[PDB]
């Protein structure tokens, strides 16, 4: 499965094919690994015989999608001891805050913050959700609430087509 996780890769909607943006010379430094917010067709299937990239502004899904997605490869290529559960107010937030810039043109109190929970506890099929820490655990109350991606096979995360 020709993957390359870890890179800005983009699928077409008409092909269904998956491709690494840079083999087109498509502008990378303002995308991410694992966005969904978009819409693309390769050269090959599109009209023109070029390239097709439409970016949308990510709504609190996707913005929640593409954090888990990245904090979680990194830590499971970089980290001794792989994390899939990551904090909401250490890690996502601050996910987003980051990269910005990567998801949406929108300017920048921001009211989404408080928005986030909601939306990932509403879309179980997708988000994994521990409001506290296990019964014996030794993990602290600070870091909860905390979140997860259902479906660890990071390959499956793409556009809606
Ligand atoms: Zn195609």
């Amino acid at each position: 499965n020709g993957r390359q996780l870890g890179e800005v890769e983009l699928q077409c909607g008409i092909c269904t094919k998956w491709f690494t943006a840079d083999t087109f010379g498509i502008d990378t430094s303002s995308c991410l690994p694992f966005m969904t917010n978009y819409s693309f067709h390769c050269n090959v299937c599109h009209h023109s015989g070029n390239t097709y990239f439409l970016r949308k502004q990510a709504n609190l899904k996707e913005m929640c999608l593409s954090a888990l997605a990245n904090l979680t490869w990194q830590s499971r290529t970089q980290d001794e001891h792989p994390k899939t559960m990551f904090s909401k107010d250490k890690d996502i937030i601050p996910f987003i805050d980051k990269y910005w810039e990567c998801m949406t043109t929108r300017q920048r109190k921001m009211t989404w913050p408080n928005n986030i929970v909601k939306t990932m506890s509403k879309e179980r099929d997708v988000f994994l959700v521990k409001e506290h820490p296990d019964p014996g655990s030794k993990d602290p109350e600070e870091d909860y609430p905390k979140f997860g991606l259902l479906d660890q096979d990071l390959s499956n995360i793409g556009p809606a087509y």
